[PDB]
């Protein structure tokens, strides 16, 4: 519609194009820089990338800057880069690891081409990612390498708590690391090359860890009550993963509860139990307690964002916080 | 023996002392940085320390740090390739190698934003490396020049690093830097074709099992340079390279491909002492010089 960039309605088509033109250069940077890879890393390199994805990080590092003098400084589109990269080599691992055969409604790059042809191109936008925040600047480099750091134990207390626990104070602690402090440091490095003050820059960084906890708590209630429309449902479900809505199930009293609580003791692989434990986990009020944490978090955003100051920057933040916990896939 | 440090024989258990010490500096910043998340024979730091030899500071914190960012690339690219096609091993391959990767990242930092320029290259001409490798495997293809050109990647390419890296935050000239990344560039091809070499020659108790490139059919240099012959046991050796496969082995190394490969790792380690000879009279030019010669003539 013209008016919408990346998923997300901006109201108007001549601010939506600016944003667009900013979220088009992030991703000609990654073509070119991808592109640029010797030829036997070309078929995974771009396997997840010429398939569509969201675009959610380099809008949000595009809005971000928006907040800014120069949002279409270049150090942006670079930084704009080296945030969807990481990002991306983080797909490639994670459908390793879930063993998962689909991805933005394509082949997963592991199912096409092999794990470890997997891994290695996730591995190789680790290393593209890295050069490219090196043009940034010493504490760019530093911001990227922290966010990366705490992304991984992310990832690893995830998997510690599934491999023996169900812990909500964990999971909140798991979604902030393995997704809040990317999109923490897409703001924090947006509102820095777009010439944002100092304050300004801390809130755009606080605002994306939030909106980065809540993007993954959709994620999580999306991959339970959507139907085809996120990217295969009930991922978690058949990994043994217990995500929020699982978690305030189990916590929860009645026979419902009961079944669920030898369902999603380890995996499933039954398809007949995903369809059974989804219509549970659907219907149990655990899933609408963590709507409401989702909810929570969409307003700690908006009062984050509430306290920038009124540009058009601010509004389609909103309209992107709105999106974040709105959306269906 | 005292003289030893991490395999090779610097000759002087003093100076030996001193290289170890560094090492074990390397060692002891890989167990601090690695500790805590919520809370896996050390010859690429060894390479660096003696890179470092070269330099006016030879014991700089630089140095330690660049050696263990080194070794972090180096053990996160073997966790990876554990990466089998069960999960929850796999998932602990990837993850400790990606947690080994965010650990150098971190490090690197430190070191700065030409550093991480440095670092990010070669891994990615690393992992480069490795794809060439895994996809020249399944094509059956078998080409000498694919084959020396995934060593100089995915082997001598983190070693380059090392002895740049070691130049610079030792403190070397500018021409002493790029002669140590042109020396490790060359010492990790040769410690590369070298394990190859070894992986049909040598046996269990004197390493790994033999034949584990065979049994993979990761064909080496001795086994392109066996499967050109033409003997009246070659057939059986082109047909046996898709337990047996001890078979493939003895076939292997009684072939004149296997002593090709052997001449091939030498004039690499002619290459990397006329680099040698090229830097400075001091006593780190001779321990490099033991380390080449460990290099290519270990088992
Ligand atoms: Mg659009
Ligand atoms: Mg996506
Ligand atoms: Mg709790």
């Amino acid at each position: 519609p013209a008016t919408v960039v990346a998923g997300v309605d901006l109201g108007d088509a001549v601010f939506a194009a600016a944003v667009r033109a900013g979220v088009a250069r992030v991703e000609q940077l990654m073509d070119t820089e991808l592109r640029q890879a010797d030829e036997v890393m070309s078929d995974s390199l771009l396997h997840l990338f010429n398939a569509g994805g969201k675009r959610f990080r380099p809008l949000f590092t595009v809005l971000s800057a928006q907040i800014g003098p120069q949002p279409d400084a270049a150090a942006v589109t670079v930084a704009g880069a080296v945030i969807e990269m990481i990002h991306l080599a983080t797909l490639y691992h994670d459908d390793v690891m879930d063993e998962a055969q689909v991805r933005r409604g394509a082949p997963s790059a592991n199912a096409q081409w092999g794990n470890n042809v997997a891994i290695l191109a996730g591995d190789y936008l680790l290393a593209t990612a890295s050069r490219l925040v090196a043009r940034l600047g010493p504490e760019a480099v530093r911001i990227i390498a922290d966010t990366f750091a705490q992304l991984v134990t992310g990832q690893m207390r995830e998997t510690r708590g599934t491999s023996e626990v169900d812990s909500i104070e964990q999971y909140l602690k798991v979604v902030q690391e393995k997704t809040g402090s990317l999109i923490g440091a897409a703001g924090r490095l947006g509102g820095m090359f777009s010439g944002a003050t100092d304050e300004q820059v801390e809130r755009l960084s606080r605002l994306g860890g939030v909106v980065g906890t809540a993007f993954q708590i959709a994620d999580d209630i999306i991959d339970i009550d959507s139907e085809s429309d996120e990217s295969l449902p009930g991922t978690d479900v058949r990994e043994g993963v217990h995500t929020l809505p699982m978690l305030y199930a189990l916590r929860e009293s009645g026979p419902d509860c009961a079944r669920l609580r030898a369902l999603l003791n380890g995996p499933v692989d039954d398809d007949a139990e995903v369809r059974e434990a989804l219509t549970l986990l659907r219907a149990s009020p655990g899933m609408a307690r963590a709507k409401d944490v989702l909810a929570q978090y969409a307003a700690q955003a908006r009062h984050e964002l509430a306290l920038l100051p009124d540009v058009p920057g601010r509004r389609a933040l909103a309209a992107l916080v709105d999106y974040t916990v709105s959306r269906h896939g």
